[PDB]
């Protein structure tokens, strides 16, 4: 009637299985492509639990079973930004952008490539990782202190528990509801006497600062990664290396992001996805074009509150599309 595990196997076999189960989970949720079916993940899953409730010291910040919510806050700590989540500067016609291009190349001496991304419209968030283990999510708040909902992003499956790589970094984007699981909660929320959401940011925002996250775990949420605050760790030497490194090592970046050799390509991209904005399953505020190598950013610097090396093209508001 002997265990078949020692406290020392069963250590190992948990790290095995969180690491398993963990690679699992961003192939399914983040590429959408599984190497494994779903009883072949879930019969891992259940060994996983079988060893956290006969050795409970074993139950790491990293591990899958940490996801499944349950948890419930009094209230939310402070999360404090020791490197500011900045606000763009704004252009909003074809004059302000070439205008922008000229700016940069009267401080660089010649043309430059720009890394062209999707504004997302979502709730900014800050993800701290530690030897590329998740330790700390955080929205923005007013871009030096925000809300510590850590617990609340376990529950967001794109976001990853460990990492493929031990690194420490400071990891920055956006959490959305998609349109489509929108429409629905709100009908859901009519149905249950419950106050609508105003719009799909509204529903995010409301959806992480929930203290139960049982209840933020029912939302349908979503994320794009695409920067860090100190790249001392990263290899990418450019914007658009960056954001295949944050792919790389386990985060969903966003698909539609365009290296640009020219100004002109530049507004091409712009004229393109404010075409496409409507058929997208998430919403866009705009365009953010960023001078994509970093020597030439750190070169260009910072004002006193924006980047000198990037600049957000903003489109007319969703609801007036
Ligand atoms: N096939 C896979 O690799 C894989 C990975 C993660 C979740 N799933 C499925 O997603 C559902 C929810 O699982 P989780 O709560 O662990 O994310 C389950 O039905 C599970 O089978 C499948
Ligand atoms: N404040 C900012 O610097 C940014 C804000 C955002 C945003 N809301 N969505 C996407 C990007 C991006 N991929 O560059 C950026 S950059
Ligand atoms: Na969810
Ligand atoms: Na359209």
């Amino acid at each position: 009637e002997q265990q078949p595990l020692t406290l020392t196997a069963a250590t190992t076999r948990a790290q095995e299985l969180r690491k398993q189960l963990n690679q699992y989970s961003h192939e399914y949720y983040v590429k959408d492509q599984p190497s494994v079916e779903d009883y072949v993940y879930d019969r891992l899953y259940k060994e996983l639990v079988d060893i956290e409730t006969e050795f409970p010291d074993l139950i790491t910040p990293d591990s899958p079973t940490q996801r499944v919510g349950g948890k419930v806050l009094s209230g939310f700590e402070k999360a404090p930004h020791d490197i500011p989540m900045y606000s763009l500067n704004d252009g909003f016609s074809k004059e302000d952008i070439f205008a922008f291009d000229e700016r940069v190349r009267k401080a660089i001496g010649k043309p430059v490539a720009y890394c062209c991304e999707l504004k997302i419209d979502g709730l900014a968030i800050s993800l701290r990782y530690e030897n590329g283990v998740f330790v700390r999510g955080a929205t923005r708040g007013d871009g030096t202190v925000g809300e510590n909902i850590t617990e609340n992003l376990r529950t967001v499956r794109s976001v990853p528990m460990r990492l493929t790589e031990p690194i420490s970094v400071e990891v920055r984007g956006e959490c959305y509801m998609p349109k489509q699981s929108f429409v629905a909660l709100n009908e859901e929320r009519e149905e249950n006497g419950q106050d609508i959401f105003a719009n799909p940011r509204n529903a995010a925002a409301g959806s992480l600062r929930q203290l139960d996250t049982k209840i933020v775990a029912k939302r349908n949420l979503n994320t794009f990664l695409y920067t860090v605050a100190d790249f001392g760790p990263m290899k990418a030497k450019t914007q658009f290396e960056a954001l295949e490194e944050l792919s790389a090592i386990g985060f969903r970046t966003n698909p539609e992001r365009q290296l640009c050799q020219s100004i002109d390509e530049v507004w091409a991209y712009i004229e393109e996805y404010h075409e496409k904005r409507s058929t997208l399953p998430y919403e866009i505020d705009g365009i953010v074009i960023k001078v994509n190598e970093f020597a030439l950013q750190d070169e260009l610097g910072f004002t006193v509150k924006a980047p000198r090396w990037a600049i957000a093209y903003k489109f007319p508001p969703e609801e007036a599309e």
